[PDB]
């Protein structure tokens, strides 16, 4: 291909040196720049709502000599707006005069400098947004007439979701990172290496343009606690202005998107989100590369597991009206319901079971002894589960379920203390009637119990 | 600890076709077996036969008495054991074993409190049929669930 880049060339007139590399200006010149021009022209249809109401877009790099035209022009009936031109420090070069119909408000300068760097503005200052969506035309013209954001492929992908923690509402997630993303001005002339290719390792984005003094695609996990532990780490530069970065990383990060009311049949929002650190006018995202499955598969690990994995590019604000793009890998799990139901719900059944059993009796002195020690185990087998079961300061719904399943087994014993009195008393057929009379809304009431909280927590009730 | 150590070499791709050498030492281990079977299945046994020969008794009163009684020993076992067990979120067998353990102990609980409303009602020989009747299927069936964990997790069935 053609190649692209700045020269220093040196011209002699009987002068051996200039083939040296030896170039000191001297003697009568001789020569220069060698001759409407080149046009060029551009559309974009900028929109103005509520959150956008001033924009601006930098121009590129005009000749001494050269002439700019701008028109601005309502999409509906919206308001028509102030426009203006500047150079990159502010200073005023132009205003937009409204025009004879009044339907176009136009502009006009042409440049002084050998360096005219030009910033085109409109702005939708002038009154209050009424739903925010009035949207404007915009051309604009010398004679790429607008200097754009170079575009960013961001990839991600998880290997494993290593830690959780349900008190402080954050987790621990290992991944890989890759940005790959097209700037000429990175560009490396290949004779000095003797190579395709050259390698920044071990260092941040940041630590490279810092070390390069020019701009690059810097980022940070957004929601990130402390540090990340980043292995693998290296940023790629060919010739060509090709640029790509790789990092294996393992990085904790705060998501109090959690909830754990409905614990463990909660379900969660794991997401990545990974902000870039300059404007979108620099930089944007602006395709997802599947570089490997995203999330990956080893199924028998198994503690939470993965329903499904959306990954995509969204833009957001930032201080000094800093719009810049977000990268968000959000995986969405659930827990392993067979460990809760088998190991805490079964064995809990057994346990209430029992009480509802020791109704049948009717030898009341039995009863309350199986009704009284039953409840020990009751709070024994409780406190088996209290490990796996975490404090947070808050009630789950098995919290909830736990002690209504308390409650109930205290008052058998508390009904069967009353039958016992009954029952030597000489009231005995009394004492047998309220057997066979718990016996069924007894177990009718944790049914409706169940019924009750299904409907409280899981129907948008 | 180790059952063998095999280490080797073997290249793998990477960023831009990078191909490079990995030095893989790899080391096979199992746990010492010595400390489970010992500290966890033999006294679990104990526990699980006492609710069986408690069926031998034919005092119902008595056999429930302990029946239940021993439920709380096993809860008591299993949460002093629950210490050297890990919190994974997911079943390992020896947490299979563990719940079908309680279960089968726990309806000693209930039969045993059916057999008492039966020898209370006259027909203790129906309760002594079931005694009976029990003391071959139950341990029976302990010996089928491992038997059938055997070949759900170590037979490639
Ligand atoms: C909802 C699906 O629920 C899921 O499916 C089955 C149901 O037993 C289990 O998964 C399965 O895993 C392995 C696969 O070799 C087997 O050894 C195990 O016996 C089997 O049951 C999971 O533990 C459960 O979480
Ligand atoms: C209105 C009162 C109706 C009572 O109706 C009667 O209740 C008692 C206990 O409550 C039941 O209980 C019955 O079953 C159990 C057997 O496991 C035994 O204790 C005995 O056969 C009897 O008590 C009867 O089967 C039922 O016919
Ligand atoms: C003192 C005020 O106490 C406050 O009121 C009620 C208790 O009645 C609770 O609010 C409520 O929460 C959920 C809403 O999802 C309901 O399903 C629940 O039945 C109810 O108790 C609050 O979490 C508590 O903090
Ligand atoms: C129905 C068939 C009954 O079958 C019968 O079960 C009982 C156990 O309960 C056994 O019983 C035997 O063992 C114990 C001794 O410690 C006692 O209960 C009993 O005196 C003895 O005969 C018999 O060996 C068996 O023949
Ligand atoms: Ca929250
Ligand atoms: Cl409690
Ligand atoms: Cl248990
Ligand atoms: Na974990
Ligand atoms: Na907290």
């Amino acid at each position: 291909t053609y190649t692209t880049g700045s020269f220093q060339l040196i011209l002699g007139l009987n002068a051996p040196q200039v083939i040296s590399g030896e170039g000191e200006p001297e003697g009568e010149v001789f020569a220069s720049l060698a001759s409407k021009p080149e046009a060029h022209v551009q559309e974009l249809e900028i929109r103005l709502d509520k959150d956008t109401r001033y924009l601006t877009q930098h121009t590129r790099n005009l000749q001494p000599g050269d002439t700019f035209h701008a028109l601005v022009e309502p999409i509906g009936e919206a308001p028509l707006p102030r426009l203006r031109l500047t150079d990159s420090g502010g200073k005023p070069l132009a205003f937009g005069l409204i025009d004879q119909p009044g339907e176009s408000v136009e502009l006009n300068y042409t440049c002084d400098q050998d360096i005219c760097e030009l910033v085109v503005h409109v702005d939708g200052t002038d009154g209050q947004k009424d739903s925010g969506e009035a949207v404007y035309r915009l051309l604009v013209g010398i004679n790429s007439v607008f200097l754009e954001s170079d575009l960013v492929t961001v990839g991600l992908a998880v290997d494993q979701i290593v830690g959780v923690d349900q008190r402080s509402e954050n987790f621990s997630v290992v991944g890989t990172l890759k940005l790959s993303w097209h700037d000429p001005k990175l560009g490396f002339s290949p004779d000095q290496c003797g190579c395709t290719v050259k390698s920044f390792e071990d260092a941040s984005i940041r630590a490279v343009a810092g070390e390069i003094n020019l701009p690059l695609p810097s980022f940070s996990f957004y929601n990130q606690q402390g540090n990340r532990w980043s292995q693998n780490q290296v940023i790629f530069v060919t010739p060509d202005g090709r640029a790509s970065y790789f990092e294996r990383f393992t990085v904790t990060l705060q998501a109090p998107d959690f909830d754990f009311l409905a614990y463990p049949f909660d379900r969660q929002k794991f997401s990545i989100k990974v902000d870039l650190a300059v404007p979108t006018n620099m930089f944007i995202f602006n395709e997802i590369e599947r570089f490997q499955q995203v999330v990956g598969d080893q199924l028998g690990e198994e503690e939470w597991v993965v329903t499904s994995y959306s990954q995509e590019i969204t833009e957001v604000p930032f201080e000094r009206g800093s719009t810049n793009s977000r990268f968000t890998t959000t995986l969405l799990v659930k827990r392993n319901l067979e460990y809760y139901i088998l190991r805490i719900f079964v064995p809990l059944f057994l346990i209430i079971s029992v009480s509802w059993v020791i109704f049948f009796l009717k030898d009341y002195g039995r009863q309350l002894e199986v009704a009284s020690g039953n409840l020990l185990v009751f709070v024994a087998f409780n406190f088996t589960i209290s490990g796996d079961l975490p404090r947070l300061g808050y009630l789950t719904v098995l919290d909830r379920f736990m002690i209504v399943s308390f409650c109930l087994t205290a008052i058998v014993v508390l009904i069967s203390v009353c039958q016992k009195r009954l029952g030597a008393v000489g009231k005995q057929a009394v004492a047998a009637q309220i057997d066979t009379w718990v016996l069924v809304i007894y177990p009718l009431v944790y049914s409706l119990y169940i019924i009750w909280v299904y409907l409280r927590f899981f129907t948008d009730h």
